[PDB]
């Protein structure tokens, strides 16, 4: 089997991407944030505290003939940005782009933090990291990809995120028309439960490539590119007037600037992020200070190749017995 679904930016800045997902019988379609940095499939639901729902589409398990309470199971997750959610668990039929998993754990939110409430466009998250990170207790549950894997034509999924445009998540096949040149594959460590890999270096603009190992995670659920302070300083030093602002919470730059590109290494290959991908717009409406798309990972504990980086590539998440990651230009 295979699946193919379009993923769409939630706003004009590509702050996140949503992908329609069918849950239950008859289908209830929710727009989920596919997140290769976590491993829970959770949704706004009929159980979510009413004051914490503001415009989201909800899953109502009582209206699904295939929903079953997973008795005694609870979940609770906290993300790197300080957001969180928790609740109980149903199993139900879940389909993405024509690919169907029966008995998928669908984690129903009883509580969500303010940032989730405030984002009316995101109805939940669909985790695509390794199932070892799944938070369901006392019986840990599998991700949609792990459940689907054995049925897939090939044990892979791909992320093809657009810049200010829709893109695609495919399951079970590699669309050889979706990228240019060849795909370079690189080793993955699953020790922390992430798609963790080591970039071979970077360049800023037309500058020389610096060969240096940068361990980080491929995380579709993180908006920005978070890298070591040395790398990030070298980038922003090439933008007149750019500075790190503690009050704003990162590097900002004059909105009048033309940003240089940023290149990262994948083995001997190179992925170029155009400068425009690094512009996240005015810090507040009408401001001439703009927020940067490359930020320091110093306070995080891990480097994160988020959407800013991934959207510059066609990315293969290879879930074979020994997982690997592939990157191609496009
Ligand atoms: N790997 C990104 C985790 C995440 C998801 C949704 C909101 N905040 C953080």
């Amino acid at each position: 089997s295979t699946g193919s679904a379009t993923t769409t930016p939630i706003d004009s800045l590509d702050d996140a991407y949503i992908t329609p997902v069918q849950i239950g019988t008859p289908a209830q379609t929710l727009n989920l944030d596919f997140d290769t940095g976590s491993s829970d499939l959770w949704v706004f639901s009929s159980e979510t505290t009413a004051s914490e729902v503001d415009g989201q589409t909800i899953y109502t398990p009582s209206k699904s003939t295939t929903a079953k309470l997973l008795s005694g199971a609870t979940w609770s997750i906290s993300y790197g940005d300080g957001s969180s959610s928790s609740g109980d668990v149903y199993t139900d039929t879940v389909s993405v782009g024509g690919l169907t998993v029966t008995g998928q754990a669908v984690e129903s939110a009883k509580k969500v933090s303010s940032s989730f409430t405030e984002d009316s466009t995101i109805d939940g998250l669909l985790g695509l990291a390794f199932s070892t990170l799944n938070t369901v207790s006392p019986t840990q549950q599998k991700t949609f990809f792990d459940n689907a894997k054995a049925s897939l034509d090939s044990p892979v999924f791909t992320a093809d995120l657009g810049y200010h445009a829709p893109g695609t998540y495919n399951f079970g096949f590699i669309d050889t028309t979706a990228y240019t040149g060849s795909i370079t594959y690189t080793a993955v460590s699953t020790k922390q439960g992430f798609w963790e890999w080591t970039s071979t270096g970077y360049a800023v603009g037309s500058g020389t490539f610096k060969s240096t190992s940068i361990d980080g995670i491929a995380d579709t659920g993180t908006t920005l590119l978070y890298l070591p302070a040395t790398v990030v300083s070298a980038y922003w030093a090439q933008v007149s007037g750019a500075k790190s602002s503690s009050s704003v919470g990162g590097y900002v730059f004059p909105c009048s600037a033309t940003l240089p590109s940023f290149t990262f290494g994948v083995g001997s290959a190179r992925i170029v992020i155009p400068g425009d991908y690094i512009d996240f717009g005015p810090i507040s409406t009408g401001s001439s200070s703009c927020f940067g798309g490359i930020q320091s990972s110093a306070g995080i504990g891990i480097n994160i190749f988020g959407d800013v980086a991934l959207k510059a590539a066609f990315v293969v998440f290879n879930g074979a017995t020994t997982p690997t990651l592939g990157f191609a230009s496009k």
